[PDB]
């Protein structure tokens, strides 16, 4: 089995957020997808070790920010390479509070979606959360950042507009 | 709630295959994603009304072909008919059969993955099947076809490659 074959699967890049006990949590995720349209349900697959996973488990709600093509690498690192309980990820970033109570990061977001958890599917090291969308808004006309794009960024390339 | 926000979510384009009662099945899908790495698990979300959904439900296995950027629209069309025979779908298509029994379509595929179902997540109109990967191979050096690409091309527009440029 060649692990490189899995590298061929396509994804977007997002910030997944939640709040529990007054503590805001957010993390980068590429595993975010719509599952159904009746009603609209979105899935996010979060590692059980993550602070954001536990906030979603406790609060039953999550937000999703779809990152723009020009999102800086330091902004992705702010959310994707440290824990929410150990570094104040939201201090210094623009965001608002959704109807569900989750923080919705608007900085560098082409769109934001908030959902309430209607099902949890335990897949071992991660929990796949199924959320029914409660609100969604398009914020910018910008191109979205794909996971493949981010990998070109890792290799040093930079988007040009 | 603006529906356009959901169109900002990114997907690939794939053929999901299975076999039931000695009959090969396959459908185009955009909702295929890796869930975990230890062990490697892949999820595919299929509509309950599709024959492939029922084949996966009965057999407990599925295959995924990751389509290349230049896949002919006619080829994608073969696997998108809610009504067609097993012959109409696979006649003249290059494929092989894995140990799990599913047909792995290699034609126009950058890679193929074979998985055994280890969990089913019922989400109403669809079922999300969680499969443990049992084999996987890269078949071509080609670029992959994304769902957004397919949409632009289908209409007639120019693929993303026309506006997004990466310089060092
Ligand atoms: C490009 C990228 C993609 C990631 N994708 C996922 C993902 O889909 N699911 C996940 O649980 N973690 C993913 N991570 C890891 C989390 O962002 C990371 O572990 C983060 O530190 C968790 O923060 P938290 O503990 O505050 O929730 C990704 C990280 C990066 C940089």
């Amino acid at each position: 089995m060649d692990v490189e074959a899995f590298y061929k699967i396509s994804y977007g890049l997002y910030i997944v957020t939640s709040e529990s006990n007054g503590r805001k949590c957010g993390q980068i995720a590429n595993t975010v997808f719509q599952l159904t349209s009746k009603p609209v349900q979105i899935a996010v697959c979060l590692n059980k070790e993550n602070d954001t996973h536990n906030a979603v488990k406790e609060s039953g709600a999550f937000g999703v920010s779809v990152l723009e093509l020009e999102t800086p690498m330091e902004f992705i690192g702010r959310f994707g390479f440290r824990k929410s309980s150990e570094f104040e990820k939201f201090d210094g970033v623009e965001y608002k509070t959704g109807k569900t109570g989750v923080p919705l990061v608007t900085q560098h977001a082409v769109a934001v979606i908030e959902a309430k958890v209607v099902k949890e599917c335990d897949v071992g090291t991660h929990t796949l959360f199924v959320g029914e969308a409660v609100d969604a808004e398009v914020l910018k006309d910008a191109e979205v950042l794909t996971y493949a794009d981010y990998h070109l960024m890792k290799k040093g390339k930079t988007p040009r507009t």
